[PDB]
RNA sequence: GGAAGUAGAUGGUUCAAGUCCAUUUACUUCCACC
RNA sequence: GGAAGUAGAUGGUUCAAGUCCAUUUACUUCCACC
């Protein structure tokens, strides 16, 4: 294993002209934001030396002082983040911010209130600037450790907390380098986490609890792992698992539309996607909506008895796509509805009043009405869901699938740009 | 009401030449009887007076001292029997008698123990002598009730307690006639039974039990409705329902290939039948045996998700049907395995060493895998099950199943006498 | 023959079976055939 | 935007819904975007 993380730091650690990008790039923003007079801070995993190999980003922090509303921190903050970089992007979901550009490297420019003690924050990122003395004189020497967890996490995807990954933020990264001591002993003892392992660095502490709880020692009340799902939580101790089994470099590195035809019909399986248009809005809108929306058409695909298997989605340039895998290609038209005990007459009256195709029956001491369903197919059904139940697959996502959905299914499908998705949601190897 | 009761009355009570032609065939019997110097008497309808018009059956029971074997029940009373009938039969499950003809009227001769008391009774038939001293004074003048009760329940299909039927006999009707006083009282009072109704005729009395139960008179611990099912319990109940809604003389009184073809492809389900040849056994062996063997498919087809509606059986003079209705006509070859929870690898390490075709995945915190199944088809399943699981398909049925059977559906099944069967389990009207 | 129960022994399946699919011994009832 | 909760109002389905499919008002958090 030693040998591996040798190895692997080579792929972690930025090389000394990368580095030198780095702070030349720090150096001009000192001297933009000098020339403007304003009140600023590095924080994040540049100012740690923390970053990964490859993927820079500089943080700097416009402090406010607390009496400014809200809105004054956003057209400050832009203000003061478009005057600093070369080039420059701004959009966000909430708490605004500037990313952009200066001497080839990126940065974020974001505005937050200065306020001492990280308690009732009044801007959602108020606790930065404390996570960043929190870390500052702990993390010193474990620089390249942090790396290792930060680069084994991305090469796995489950890097990230944001909600197109839902995984570890590089900040909890930080936390559990501090509290293990190194990356090897974070793997180690990952191995037997649970899904109520808390984890509470400035106690020194792990407990059980009701849920899987990083505290946030900066804030208790805070859980650095909030968004961490629970597969994702699974699947890093189940990886861990296996590094340690069989240490690889590997785990630190990251079909053709006919074989994957020939699959879906080896599998016997009804597989279809929905395909609307992508909402115009960011990923941390975008997919908890399109999280919703496979959630709910899933869930009516197996209360109408469709055996769904799995679901999927995917969002390209244009559009979206919400995947499903039924084992249920064809149900018979007609069903079984339970009705009352012989006993009751009153509600036996009431079920058999029922103009019916079929005439009920007495099983079992009850009544039963044989009823007939208005679709057969997964996809009539969806069709049908979709088309009714558009409000309620999320704001963006639900409102563009009322303008314009189509089902796909068959050689249509397999030349869409799921394919990875699909291979994915089937346990495709090879 | 009470002019259908008066039109009823002429269906149900025999004229004056079957009366005739009764005690004719009774007297006939006595002197056969008195010429061989044996000990009997006569018992149920005939000798009550409360056998149906056209049903007419004389029981003679021959009175045998309770030290005599079994086996000398058997000897003496079949050798009497013959001796005593133009024509005869000998076909019984368990307790030995002799059906034939006197004078062209039905007798079964019957071996019984002489008791005194029928308790700890040694024949299956010792209760019966004693049924008829009890009813003897007690039925008198409400002949005609009881023969109202039994053509009811004859015209709709649940008169009489054998395997076959699991209705009301014929002891039953009367001991209901006693309890309630009249045919229209019964009915009305049995709209209120409850699968829990006891009615306890010594007593006078009507409790709630675990079972519905009618105590015999003679015998506490007898239940006279025993093997009344639960289904042809609340058929009777809804029928006195309707009965007193709307009475009708039609309560008293008892489809091409090609339309029930039409149908099934309406309804859009798989239907089919196992063919196998009749066991050369009687009713009461046969009919126990049907049902379960159509009970254990049925429960194969649910736990294989082919969704079963129904079942179904009939035997004809050389072939027994299990016939069965299934939503699911074609089911996926893959489907899912539950495995372990993340957290424990010992399980985790089993589960995922064994050798599948399509890679298994972590969702809400537990492993699963895709797994392939065998058939896809309810049919080809019922082949696979019945091909192996004969030996729990019934004793003499599983037996004949084992030396051949066959599946049957579309043109070809609508081709065997099943017809009537296929309807009824279908809810098919008109 | 079928059903219910009590005690015991097994095979298969399964990551895991007293708990699912089956096999089997002993004992106790009960039902249909009147 | 998404999630959780507290209180209230509705439509549909159903023999029967506080209990299923949905709609909606007020209030309390929480998460992602750094
Ligand atoms: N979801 C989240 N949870 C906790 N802290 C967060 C956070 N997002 C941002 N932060 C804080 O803001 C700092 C800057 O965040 P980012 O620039 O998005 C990532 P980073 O921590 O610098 O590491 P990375 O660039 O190596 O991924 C973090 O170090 C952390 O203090
Ligand atoms: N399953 C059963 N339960 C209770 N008593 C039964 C019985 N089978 C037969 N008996 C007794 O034996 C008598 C003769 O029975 P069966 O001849 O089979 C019918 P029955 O009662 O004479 O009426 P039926 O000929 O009008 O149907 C009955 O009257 C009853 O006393
Ligand atoms: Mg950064
Ligand atoms: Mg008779």
């Amino acid at each position: 294993v030693e040998e591996i993380l040798e190895k692997a730091l080579e792929l972690v650690i930025p090389d000394e002209e990368e580095v030198r990008k780095g702070r030349e790039a720090e150096e001009e923003l000192r001297r933009r934001l000098d020339e403007l007079g304003v009140e600023y801070v590095f924080v994040g995993s540049y100012a740690r030396n923390t970053w990964l190999k490859g993927s820079l980003e500089i943080d700097v922090f416009l402090l406010f002082p607390e009496e400014f509303s809200k809105e004054e921190l956003r057209e400050r903050g832009l203000e003061i983040g478009k005057a600093v970089l070369d080039s420059y992007e701004i959009r966000y979901a909430e708490h605004p911010y500037v990313h952009g550009v200066v001497k080839g490297v990126e940065v974020d420019v974001v505005p937050c209130y200065k306020l001492k003690e990280p308690k009732n924050i009044k801007s959602a990122v108020d606790r930065t600037p404390f996570h960043h003395k929190w870390l500052e004189g702990r993390i010193k020497g474990k620089e390249n450790e942090v790396r290792l967890l930060k680069g084994f996490l991305k090469a796995n995807g489950i890097y990230g907390a944001e909600y197109k990954v839902r995984g570890f933020s590089g900040y909890l990264c930080e936390l559990l380098i501090v509290f293990y001591g190194s990356f090897l002993e974070t793997v180690k003892n990952a191995r037997r986490w649970t899904r109520r392992t808390v984890i509470d660095v400035a106690k020194g502490e792990v407990r059980k609890g009701e849920e899987f709880f990083v505290v946030d020692p900066v804030d208790e009340k805070r859980n650095v792992a909030a968004n961490l799902s629970l597969d994702n939580l699974a699947r890093f101790v189940h990886l861990c698992r296996e590094f340690m089994e069989a240490p690889s470099l590997g785990f630190f590195k990251p079909i053709e539309p006919e074989r994957l035809r020939k699959i879906v019909e080896e599998r016997g399986t009804a597989v279809f996607a929905v395909k609307f248009r992508k909402p115009d809005i960011v990923d941390d809108n975008l997919y908890p909506q399109l999280e919703r929306a496979s959630r709910k058409i899933f869930e009516f695909l197996e209360r109408e008895n469709f055996m769904p298997l799995r679901s999927a989605f995917k969002a390209s340039e244009e559009f979206c796509y919400l995947l499903f895998e039924c084992q249920i290609k064809e149900i018979s038209r007609v069903f079984r509805r339970m009705g009352p005990q012989f006993e009751d007459e009153r509600n036996v009256k009431k079920f058999l009043s029922r103009n019916r195709a079929f005439r009920p029956f007495i099983e079992n001491g009850r009544w039963w009405a044989f009823e007939m369903r208005k679709f057969t197919t997964p996809e009539e059904g969806v069709r049908s869901y979709a088309s009714t139940h558009w409000h309620t697959l999320g704001k963006n996502v639900g409102e563009s699938i009322r303008e314009y959905f189509e089902i796909i299914s068959g050689e249509k499908l397999f030349k869409e740009p799921v394919t990875a998705e699909l291979c994915e949601m089937m346990g495709v190897k090879d």
